[PDB]
């Protein structure tokens, strides 16, 4: 029986809140979010890794767009394929698309595999997020309420299932009776509870937070 609450931030796997800007990048900081605690987990060390990387060299061949969109999935498709992601000290981000510079010799992480998620099982994201940490979702995230969103459970009525913003789930729990996934966004300290926005939960998929999860594994 899974735990009722997790936090990921308590086992310090989680890397400080990344600011997009008007690079539509989300989907990139949904992927290395959940690389990086996969890479704590593994080495002990919690090392932010390199978005601006993924912008710049999962284009074409994954069905990416850079600052124009994209996926986690195909983003680690792309790092298995590379055999490694910069990390972002070295690869810094800078909120638009510039030629792939990928330098092996600054490799901070590989990506040995990726597992997707059956689409609308809460109960399947809640056991992966227990038993493999943080897991890359999309959301549906163009309403006003979610922007202006600040403190508690967040419900918005005309939600879609359809995503269009990549965020990382971190952990699940419960407050004063109302369920929620904690979401780690790409939108600095300032969204929402220091960047992050806690989402109903068990509410029938709301904002599509389970349409399309998935995360990576470092192997031995
Ligand atoms: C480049 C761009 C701009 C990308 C983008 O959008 N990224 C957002 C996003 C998309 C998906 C996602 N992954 N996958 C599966 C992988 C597909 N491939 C990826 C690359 O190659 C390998 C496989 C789907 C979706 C979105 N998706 C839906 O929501 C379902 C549809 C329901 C209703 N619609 C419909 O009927 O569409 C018609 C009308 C026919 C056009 C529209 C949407 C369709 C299927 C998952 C996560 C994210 C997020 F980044 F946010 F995290």
């Amino acid at each position: 029986i899974l735990p009722d609450s997790v936090d990921w931030r308590e086992k310090g796997c989680v890397t400080e809140v990344k600011y997009q800007g008007s690079c539509g990048a989300s989907w990139a900081f949904s992927a290395v979010g959940a690389l990086e605690a996969q890479l704590k987990l593994k080495t002990g060390k919690l090392v932010s890794l390199s978005a601006q990387n993924l912008v710049d060299c999962s284009t074409e061949k994954y069905g990416n767009k850079g600052c124009n969109g994209g996926f986690m999935t195909t983003a680690f498709q792309y790092i298995i394929d590379n055999k490694g992601i910069d990390s972002d000290a070295s690869y810094p981000y800078k909120a638009m698309d510039q030629k792939c510079q990928y330098d092996s010799k600054y490799r901070a992480a590989t990506c040995s595999k990726y597992t997707e998620l059956p689409y609308g099982r809460e109960d399947v994201l809640k056991e992966a997020v227990a038993n493999k940490g943080p897991v890359s979702v999309g959301v549906d995230a163009r309403h006003p309420s979610f922007f202006l969103y600040r403190s508690g459970v967040y419900y918005e009525p005309s939600c879609t299932q359809n995503v269009n913003h990549g965020v990382l789930v971190v952990g699940y729990g419960d407050l004063n009776g109302k369920e929620y996934w904690l979401v780690k966004n790409s939108w600095g300290h300032n969204f929402g509870e220091e960047g992050y926005i806690r989402m109903a939960r068990n509410k029938g998929n709301h904002c599509g937070i389970a349409s399309f999860p998935s995360y990576p594994e470092i192997l031995q």
